[PDB]
RNA sequence: GCUCGCUGGGGAUACUGCGGGCCUUGGGACCGGGAGAGGCCGGGGGUACCCCCGGGGUAGGGGUGAAAUCCUAUAAUCCCGGG
C-alpha cells in the first residue's frame, strides 16, 4: 500500500521525557528527542509542556523522512521502579496527534516483573 | 482441757489402697471418598533485572524540594537481533 509507519516509543517517568520514533520494525531510528535537550532547568523535564515541545520537534523529523502514521508504544521505567507512566504521556501522545500524524494502536509496554528483583531503599524507604 | 500424738483389742465397708472378674463412653488401631502454600528429592518453566557482543542514532543521561557526585564523544540514554 506504500504507506509509511513506524513505532513511537515514549518512555514516560518521573524525571524526564523520551520521544523516539522508529521504522515498523523499531530496527531503524528517525527522530529521538528528550524532554531535557528542549529545556534548560531539570525541573522543567518532567512536566508535560517539555514533553510536548519535545514531541513537536520528534515529529518534524518523521514528517520530512516521509512517516505518515504510528503506533505508541508508552512505558514507565517498570521492572523493579515505579510503574505508573510520569505526566509527560498524554500530553506527548496529543502533542504527536497534534502535528498531523495518524496514530494507530496504544499500547502500555511496561516491564511488569513476576516477583523480581529487590527495589531500591532498603526495607523502610525513603524517609524525607 | 493441753502435750499437735503412741500403742493392746472389738465392730462397718460408703470412699481411697490392694488382688480378681466383666464393659465402652476417654484415648489409641484400622478401612472408605475427599481437603490443604504441611515436609524432602528430581525434572521443566515465568517474566523482570544486570553484563557482553552486532545494527540504528546523536548529545545528553541519572538524580533531588533544588542541586551536586556519577555515566557519556573510547559513541552515553533510547530501539532492535543474539549470548
Amino acid at each position: 500500500k506504500k504507506e509509511k509507519w513506524g513505532i513511537a516509543h515514549i518512555y514516560s517517568s518521573f524525571n524526564n521525557t523520551i520521544i523516539h520514533i522508529t521504522d515498523i520494525t523499531g530496527a531503524e531510528t528517525i527522530s529521538r528527542w528528550s524532554g531535557g535537550m528542549v529545556v534548560k532547568a531539570d525541573r522543567d523535564e518532567p512536566s508535560p509542556y517539555a514533553a510536548m515541545l519535545a514531541a513537536r520537534r520528534a515529529a518534524e523529523e518523521a514528517l520530512e523522512k516521509g512517516i505518515v502514521g504510528v503506533h505508541i508504544r508508552v512505558r514507565a521505567p517498570g521492572g523493579s521502579k515505579s510503574k505508573t507512566p510520569g505526566p509527560g504521556a498524554q500530553a506527548a501522545i496529543r502533542a504527536l496527534a497534534r502535528a498531523g500524524l495518524k496514530i494507530g494502536r496504544v499500547e502500555d509496554v511496561t516491564p511488569i516483573p513476576h516477583d523480581g528483583t529487590r527495589p531500591k531503599g532498603g526495607r523502610r524507604g525513603r524517609r524525607v
